[PDB]
């Protein structure tokens, strides 16, 4: 039965001023209607004629990739390309070519597996080229990685590989990042932004074929791509779907596919000598940087592959090798050293920097490449030459606490299954090594054998707003190869109608159809969609964007007073929010860039690419804003109201994420925790109430990123959630009951 609303306990949608926003803005985007999707536009001058569209054959093809002219353009191969082209075909894939297009063209759905460096990725998508010819029948081929880095950086090689500009006939798609044209036909993309395409448009028309690769991740993207496109099949017979896997154990995909037909390309893997340390290492760190320098010391020529958790732990750990390294060169006459960093957020320019060859040696003892990389290097992509990796065996990884309903990121141990993935990578050239950080015991024992799904590891708020987007209304019984706990979903559904996003009966309001075109955290787009009632867009526009990118505050250990006392210029009292809007101000200024702007940022103790990457978030970001008819309006900062409205904004996405200073510590408005605030920050007197973005839990409780907040404001802005009815007795509930009746006449 239908939910009644009184002023007692109103209805959040009316309630809520993003939604008056969204109303707004979604008028007047129905005075002009946008355009409908550019159209792709291709070539032929009858290249491909000879061919036959599912009949094709691996040989009609080498004629075509050994012809004069690339076919896909009517320009003329390049002598590279021939080059290219001759090391590439002695990738295993290729033997089983016709093998593949017989399943191709006899089935709808397939599964493929094969070992890390097949080439699966590069060449597969190439194949289907071919044999789809899908820019002839105005589609796209789309191949999806889990990961951004993987994404950017095989879409340049196969770039190359089919002798084309990159965003023209091939190209990437990243969040806020997109390399495309008109021209693309073949795009890799992360299976996030498939997955957003699909929002747009549920039978994905665009795409003749599309290929999951990495499914053996089982990332939230990629399993909730599988169940849609299980549907997608029956409606759309002209689709071919591809599931690629680097584990040869898919039975389960099969199944869950309807018994689809299995590919696996046999190992071609060399032996792997394994090395364990004899007791445990306290600091692995340490131990990696030692173990790395005795293997360009001591060891036949090869380069390092080194395992690591996260960027400013690598950037430190290449400085230390390249340091300790030059001495070795200078000091013991080893050959010369290159280190090269690799993680989610780096430029594609530094991507490819690991591809480069070792150093050539003057000394008559090798020169040598180590790479140190996240996961990244596991599964998803191989550098060729290595013979040697150094695993401290940890990742960092997103665990659930279901209880509190928290999404954590915490380095911890790597599942048996990925320690042995990680050494399999020494042996693709030759024969080579991998030294483990750990003991042979705790690889047995202690180590678990599978990380579990993503799904089971996140909340599903984004996941249910995605899914509704998709018209998908029943979300317990949807297909999900791991269904989540429902208790999860439900959740997901009662914060969602919080923020205005969906109604009592679970339908998308236009605050939610909006908050779907923006690619953020639900919070963060009610925030900014609903700014601009607030009076500050300018502002929280900022703000969002740099809350959508990582610390920009460097702090090294040693040097602790100088980086505070750079970081107090830009630090807001209790304003941790607004502490972000001064530095990307500050940043911005013409001053900075008279100064020099990566000088700036490093005397300054700021990071330069967290802050590049929110300069183009914000004018990705400001793109939207326009296109969808989200006012641009900014208050003087003379003004009274100025941090008010801010303020305000920011309680309108995050109200749900509060803390109360506890009476007799503080205690969070939903779920009743005690928490401390996050020794990053220290508040003053004045600010009994605060809003968070973090929930940091390491032993105790942190609360981190705070900015308080009135509570009469919270009243105001979320009456719905603040409803005393929704709240149980306690320090929190008490004074909520006195800031309610301090409100007269
Ligand atoms: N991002 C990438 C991925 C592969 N490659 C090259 O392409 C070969 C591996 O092909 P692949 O990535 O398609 O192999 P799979 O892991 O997909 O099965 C290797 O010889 C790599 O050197 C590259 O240069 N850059
Ligand atoms: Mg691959
Ligand atoms: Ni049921």
């Amino acid at each position: 039965s239908k939910r009644r609303f009184s002023s007692e306990h109103p209805d959040p949608v009316e309630t809520s001023i993003p939604e008056q926003a969204a109303e707004i803005a979604e008028e007047l985007s129905k005075q002009h209607p946008l355009p409908s999707e550019e159209p792709l536009v291709h070539h032929d001058a009858g290249e491909f004629k000879g061919l036959q569209r599912h009949h094709t054959s691996a040989e009609e093809a080498q004629k075509l990739e050994d012809g004069k002219i690339n076919p896909f353009t009517g320009r003329e191969f390049t002598p590279k390309y021939v080059d290219i082209l001759k090391i590439r075909r002695e990738l295993p894939v290729h033997a089983q070519r016709d093998e593949f297009l017989k399943l191709y063209q006899n089935n709808q759905i397939m599964v493929f597996v094969g070992e890390t460096g097949s080439g699966k990725t590069t060449q597969i998508p190439q194949f289907v080229l071919f044999d789809e010819m899908p820019h002839l029948e105005n589609t796209q081929v789309a191949c999806t990685q889990p990961r951004r880095v993987a994404a950017m950086s095989v879409a340049q090689r196969v770039a190359e590989e089919m002798d084309v500009k990159l965003g023209e006939e091939v190209g990437y798609s990243i969040r806020f990042e997109n390399k495309t044209s008109n021209k693309t036909i073949l795009k890799y993309m992360t299976d996030g932004m498939l997955l957003r395409e699909a929002m747009e448009d549920h039978d994905l028309s665009r795409y003749s074929c599309i290929i999951l690769d990495e499914a053996h991740e089982r990332t939230l993207a990629t399993d909730i791509l599988m169940g849609l496109l299980k549907q997608v099949v029956k409606r759309r017979p002209d689709l071919k779907i591809i599931i690629m896997s680097a584990t040869l154990d898919a039975e389960k995909f099969q199944r869950y596919f309807n018994d689809a037909p299995l590919l696996a390309v046999p190992g071609r893997t060399y032996p792997v000598e394994l090395y364990y340390t004899p007791e445990f290492q306290r600091d692995y760190l340490d131990s990696a940087i030692r173990t790395v320098l005795q293997i360009h010391a001591t060891e036949e020529a090869g380069d390092i592959l080194l395992f690591l958790t996260g960027e400013d732990e690598i950037e430190d750990a290449v400085r230390k090798i390249s340091l300790e390294g030059d001495q070795l060169v200078r000091e013991e006459g080893c050959g010369p050293l290159s280190v090269y960093p690799l993680y989610g957020s780096l430029p594609p320019h530094q991507q490819q920097r690991i591809f480069e060859p070792a150093p050539e040696s003057h000394n008559g003892r090798p020169g040598r490449k180590v790479v140190i990389s996240t996961n990244i290097a596991e599964t998803s992509l191989t550098i060729d030459g290595i013979v040697y990796v150094v695993d401290p065996g940890f990742s960092k990884q997103k665990v659930y606490n279901p209880r509190i309903r928290v999404e954590s990121l915490l380095v911890s141990p790597i599942s048996k299954a990925s320690a042995q993935q990680r050494a399999g990578r020494a042996g693709r050239t030759r024969p080579g090594k991998c030294f483990r950080l750990y003991t042979e015991e705790a690889f047995q024992k202690e180590l678990i054998e599978q990380s579990y799904p993503e799904i089971l590891r996140s909340n599903l708020s984004s996941t249910v707003l995605e899914l509704k987007k998709l018209g998908i209304d029943d979300l317990v019984h949807f297909d999900f190869m791991d269904p989540p706990a429902p208790e999860t979903m439900m959740r997901a559904l009662e914060e969602l109608n919080y923020l205005a996003c969906l109604d009592d009966e679970g339908n998308l309001t236009p605050l939610g159809r909006l908050a779907s075109q923006f690619p953020l955290d639900p919070m963060l787009a009610v925030m900014l969609i609903g700014s601009f009632e607030f009076q500050c867009s300018q502002e929280i526009l900022t703000i969002v964007a740099m809350l959508s990118v990582p610390n920009v505050f460097i702090r090294p250990t040693k040097d602790k007073k100088r980086a505070d006392d750079a970081k107090n210029i830009f630090a807001h009292p209790d304003g941790d929010h607004i502490t972000l809007l001064n530095v990307y101000h500050a940043f911005k200024s013409d001053e900075a860039y008279e100064y020099g702007i990566h000088k700036w940022c490093r005397d300054h103790y700021l990071n330069y690419r967290s802050l590049s990457a929110a300069d183009n978030i914000r004018s990705q970001l400001e793109r939207l804003m326009n296109r969808y008819n989200l006012e641009l309006n900014t208050t003087d900062y003379e003004s009274p109201k100025y941090f008010d409205n801010i303020r305000k904004a920011l309680a309108s996405g995050f109200f749900m994420q509060v803390a109360k200073k506890r009476s007799g510590g503080y205690i969070t408005v939903k779920d009743n925790q005690d928490v401390l605030i996050h020794p990053s920050t220290v508040l003053g007197h004045d600010a009994e109430w605060v809003i968070y973005n973090e929930f940091v839990l390491t032993s105790k409780n942190y609360i981190r990123t705070v900015t308080s907040v009135r509570p009469e404001w919270l009243i105001e802005i979320a009456p719905a959630y603040y409803d005393l009815s929704n709240f149980q007795k306690g320090d929190v509930k008490l004074s909520l009951e006195r800031i309610k009746e301090k409100v007269d006449r």
